[PDB]
């Protein structure tokens, strides 16, 4: 059978690794997202287009290079790339924009910082991947300097030294995610103990169901040549292996020559590695370790995978306002897609850094009745999955809804039949 | 301690103490075993049903009120002795003793009526006397038979015909007293509703130290088929003659229901013996000490790796809202269901919540006490213009009842499992609601 | 072959999940091995006769319990004579001899710390030479240091199981546990000291702490109570004794049923039987694996050894682990990692022979031939002697494995050699 | 007692995890290395490597195993690497702290069959007494008989890995294997003859097999590829290296970083550093567990004694494995349930010592005193030998518990003891 379900049947890890089989085609969507850096070399409108085709899902724009015109006419050509798919749900795919700080330098919150900041507020960016944090205080000067009107931005901290490592609990507490930053990481830290750090951090983000990004010359000799070596192919694999949310690509589609073919790599490897996922072994760590909650939330999103296990569902269709409640279901590393329908432009952007989740942004009118508007939004997910091959008809679907409207009521898993 | 941390602060130490909690939360077995703490109180109702055997020191109106108040789940009639009349006026009393707290629904207790057949005896299928009694039954509205001696499939498609096209709503629980009926398990399994260890004969057709291989054997796999199994004979057998057990009698009942037993049998202990009250209430004690003392943690990963994936959408949600139960520590899983089968599903996963089974039909909640953890209330009420309202009427009746009868508390979260549409079978919806 | 495989209940033994061993029960799959549950019967008149002290032997009956609460020491004496006559009557064949202990069962503290009958009945046990003491009511640390005291410096050997009967013991149970040798869930008194309904939870908790810490642990009183004045058990009695094996208990108790009633011999049949069956139902797969995952690190050549043996057994289903013990502390420490392969201790220490009947699965052979000069001669001499034995016995056949486990200097202390040995 | 500085280093916090999940959350980029590192590394000699006194300085880094390409070069010029490499080894003969032996792998230019060229080449390892050959685009069980034969009548020692580098060697695995000595995860090619994205896939399932079987995977190609042009090598090249060790991987390989590249002493240090990191960060209680479950049972005394010496070294954290070994199979079958412990294998054989390194965790010493008359003597010779070196590299101190593992009697085939000695 089909993506890697004997291994996926195994008694054990060992037994899972001997089943795995070359031949057993991956059938599932792409659950890991690729973060595209956006440089000299992926510009353009066209070529742009090209990448979201590729698999790009967050373009990241990086304040170390450039200036702030640049970065919004790439901004801009960003924009202009994905709205030229908005005229069908098919080839529309919201693109998350993340702003990448040049750090503090020689040393707290820098100046220059506090600039690209703002203009990453007066942009509309969904996501900031602050450089250098080393302690709490330096997410809450992040966060500080985004003001009220960047209240929904995400904080992803960038941990690239021994001190980010050491602090990394508090750091994890009060960010929304983390970038195993390896670049510098393994500059600040010997190069041979960066393995140890990239999975002791996705292991404590996959703990407390916050996105993790592995980061840094996971594709680099891509820059110059069309295929890459056996240790990048492998660098990729074992990242989503490990749990990451999130892969990255820097000078590889920054300013490389194969700036396509790079994103096409990432997408091609990230999803031969989702299927060879042990998830017999995964869930029931995930399940054992997460604690009890009296949070409905919380209590339905477990309830809505372990349903979703039981019957081999195709798919998790979930309503969310905020992105929180497909969080929830991603935090357990579902087999099944989580197909978020949500009226935020914003949260479909941000939801990219959840393994597993593909945002459908809700655009027609609204129903009289409630409970009728509710329905309609299930049935556009069900037909955005069946247009997408992540549904046909006969499959089953878990439905995850709230009792009534306004973010935080999540309560309600249904089992339903496709047409 | 940090996956109960954040609920400790919030329930409090106390409540984590409580019903073998600790011995709950343990790693390995093991561990469970040496965390068990005879201070640890239990404080979840009684999930494992008391089947009594009903005859001469347990057949007044006044006694049988006093064996309901007790914990008599399910009323036993032996057709091995007494005749049809004596029989009918036994389930006359025992009807006029459950009535007598048909007022309201937190004084309410249905009793189920169930029918045990002499048998075949030396003959090879079923007996004239059998097809009597059988019919007796039926005409007398019983909710289960206990199918006496049956040792193949075909024996209990004989009782079924017996049972006529009236009796099919009738729970057949076959009993297995030999050494065939212990080989062919698995066909008798199959086409049955339930099976009974019936310990007395087995233990005489088979070895006497062999009897705990064939009970234990038979009730895992009745409880990996989701189907009621029932643990009979000898259960408190000195307590025919004395006030109060011996260790081994008290050992035996700890132990079917820590082997996964839906059901304890009462049978000389109640039908003939000097203390028939007392012997329900040490069943009574006793399984509430034991259903806390179950190591769920290995139970649950158990059932779930066991049980076949499924495509029927009461079997899924029932694994969804048993999961959802565990996660929040909840107090009750509310069901609607007409048949009993929704409940059923529910009661396979052997959650610790509650399960509080809103029916109509009389029947059904008279045949859950079959199924562990299942506790009846039985709705009256007219059916409302809009069904989603009259659904919502239900769901309230058991959460008001709930609170008033102490399952519900104030900030507890509930589980309410429900269908999309009127009928039997489209139970396929998990709602998590927090108790006002 | 096949045959083997199916027997033992080796097919609920290679099961995945405990739920799948229970459905794999067989009534049909025979119990192979010898039974490892060690069978206590207490002496009364029903026992006291040389030859009826005989047939106990032949059904089963490991320990010989003396109960001080009735009989003066004049009256008990008797019974170590008697006793030790019917155990010695089979000595003349040293391949099948079986030793059989001696537990002196005290009186109790009554309305007092240790009663001052108490002191002349443990004095009483020393100067007869008694195995075992099971004190009675302990019920904190201080009172296990009493008994010790009392038994002198001569009684440095005796060992001391405490029995837990009250509230106190209960909650005290870690404490005691340490100093004590072993621990018995004395059920009789326990049920009337705390509601009968919890007798179960502290039962399964102390053998499962005893387990975990690798002592003796017994269960005892009305196991086969209607067998006093009925020649076969309830149902709720055969499932009381395969429970208490199924739970980790390394011995089992008759009381009324050996002392006083009308079929002290068929009590002991009984438990036997029961005991054999229950002991192949254990799931060993889950019970090594967590006994291992439990048990912390250790310096300790002698439990290093052990585990590293109990893994080899299991590993090749060797027939049995022959050891050579001075205390029976080498036998003790395989026993802890409940092997279904036998363990036969051999020994030249009776007492120890005696003693070693508290831990399960170990068969005692008192070797009693004078040491070779060469110590190396000496310890094959008694390996081959353990050999013998059990193929006697039908323990072993030619072409089994076996794990022989030896020391590298005399005396006790000194094991450190783990060998697998095919019999010829 | 070993104190709590002990328990910190090498991830024994992490190794002490109850879930695979808690262990990764407890790795610590502070927790030291101590252990010797365990997985060899293959040094391809070429250009860049062949002098004596780069040699010299790239055994100081750590190379276990010389390679040679058949794919270049020629007879004569392969013969002079061979010298060399010898030359190299032998220069620390004078110093039993510095010596170390080196194996001699042929690896084939490849193929309808076994091409001239490569029985030419084969014939010319079996000449120059190679230990190891790497046999090129294995795809079939035939291809490993046409080697095999092909190393005519005086190479039948040599062990034969075999390189799955297409479609066909995948789909067969398992009948390759079972005639192969071991397997080489011969990533460059595969990466062409499959799609590059399935690689990783093919890598995991043939490293988990062989360590299923108990026979050597090496992963190959690529791994530090940028250190043929710089001195330190890329984010994902690191992660490789540490993943192919976490993978399972017996041996790991460098092909153009020491062959024809500008670092290749830097790249071998480089694999040594990232090899014993990961090497600590090993989850080995759910590793023993699932070999320990996989693996059959068996009736072998080797097999078994292995195993009751790894489970005796887990026990009591022994600081070594000390094994006597004539043609390295008890120390293979020791490294095949992956102890944390060093398995010291003292052998007579040069050829033995220089093959062992295809084990992971095997430490070679090559015994060359004349025989004792009395072979316990000679035994115990080899034991204090083993003992002695392993005091004079750090492995061992007094005080510390190690596992000792030999045979009733002389000769390859008879292991079946396993002993604890205390270091004095
Ligand atoms: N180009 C390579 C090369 O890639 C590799 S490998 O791919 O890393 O194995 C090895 C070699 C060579 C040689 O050029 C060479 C020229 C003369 C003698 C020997 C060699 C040689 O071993
Ligand atoms: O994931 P979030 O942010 O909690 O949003 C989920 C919310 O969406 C709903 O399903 C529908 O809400 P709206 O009708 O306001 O869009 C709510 O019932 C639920 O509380
Ligand atoms: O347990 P059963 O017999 O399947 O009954 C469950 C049924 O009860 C309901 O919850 C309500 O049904 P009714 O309104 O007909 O009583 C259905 O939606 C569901 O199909
Ligand atoms: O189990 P113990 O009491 O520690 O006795 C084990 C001892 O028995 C022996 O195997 C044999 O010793 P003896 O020759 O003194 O009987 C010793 O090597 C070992 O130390
Ligand atoms: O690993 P191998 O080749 O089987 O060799 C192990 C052999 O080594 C020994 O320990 C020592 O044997 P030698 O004295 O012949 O070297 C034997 O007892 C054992 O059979
Ligand atoms: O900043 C980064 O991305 C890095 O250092 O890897
Ligand atoms: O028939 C019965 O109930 C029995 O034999 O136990
Ligand atoms: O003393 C005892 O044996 C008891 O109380 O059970
Ligand atoms: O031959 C090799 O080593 C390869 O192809 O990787
Ligand atoms: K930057
Ligand atoms: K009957
Ligand atoms: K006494
Ligand atoms: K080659
Ligand atoms: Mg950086
Ligand atoms: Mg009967
Ligand atoms: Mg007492
Ligand atoms: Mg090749």
């Amino acid at each position: 059978q089909q993506q890697q379900l004997p291994a996926a049947m195994a008694d054990t890890f060992l037994e899972h690794l001997c089943l795995l089989d070359i031949d057993s085609e991956p059938v599932a969507a792409r659950s890991t997202s690729i973060i595209a850096t956006i440089g000299p070399a992926s510009r353009s409108v066209e070529r742009l287009k090209e990448m979201i085709k590729a698999g790009m899902n967050i373009a990241r724009l990086n304040f170390s290079h450039g200036s702030h015109e640049y970065h919004a006419e790439s901004i801009a050509n960003v924009r202009e790339a994905v709205e030229s798919f908005a005229g069908s749900p098919l080839s529309y795919r919201p693109v998350a924009i993340a702003l990448d700080t040049k750090g503090p330098g020689s040393g707290g919150l820098s100046e220059q910082d506090v600039r690209d900041l703002r203009f990453g507020v007066e942009h509309g960016v969904d996501i900031v991947f602050a450089s250098f944090v080393r302690k709490a205080s330096d997410v809450a000067a992040v966060r500080a300097a985004l003001g009220p009107e960047g209240h929904g931005i995400k904080i992803i901290s960038k941990i690239e030294n021994h001190e980010g490592v050491k602090r990394f609990d508090e750091i994890l507490e009060v960010s929304d995610g983390i970038m195993v930053a390896r670049g510098d990481l393994g500059i600040e830290i010997p190069a041979e103990k960066v393995f140890l750090a990239q999975k002791m951090m996705i292991g404590r983000c996959n703990l407390a169901g916050k996105p993790v990004v592995c980061a840094t010359q996971m594709l680099e000799s891509m820059i110059t040549k069309p295929r890459p070596t056996r240790a990048e192919t492998s660098d990729v694999a074992n990242a989503v292996l490990d749990g990451a949310d999130c892969i990255m690509l820097s000078g590889e589609t920054a300013k490389g020559n194969f700036p396509v073919e790079a994103v096409k790599m990432q997408h091609a490897i990230a999803r031969e590695a989702e299927a060879a996922v042990y998830h017999r072994q995964l869930f029931e760590e995930l399940r054992r370790a997460a604690p009890l909650s009296r949070d409905p939330t919380e209590v339905t999103a477990i309830g809505a995978v372990e349903a979703a296990f039981k019957c081999c569902a195709a798919a998790i269709i979930v309503l969310t306002t905020t992105g929180r409640s497909a969080q929830l279901l991603s935090r357990y590393r579902p087999r099944a897609a989580v197909i978020a329908v949500t009226r935020s432009a914003q949260a479909a952007r941000q939801v990219h850094l959840c393994r597993g989740v593909f945002p459908l942004l809700y655009r027609e009118p609204p129903e009289a009745i409630w409970a009728d508007d509710v329905d309609r939004r299930v049935q556009f997910g069900i037909e955005s999955g069946k247009l997408r091959g992540f549904l046909r008809v006969g499959d089953l679907v878990i439905v995850v809804t709230g009792w009534r409207p306004g973010s935080g009521y999540t309560n309600i898993m249904r089992v339903l039949s496709i047409s």
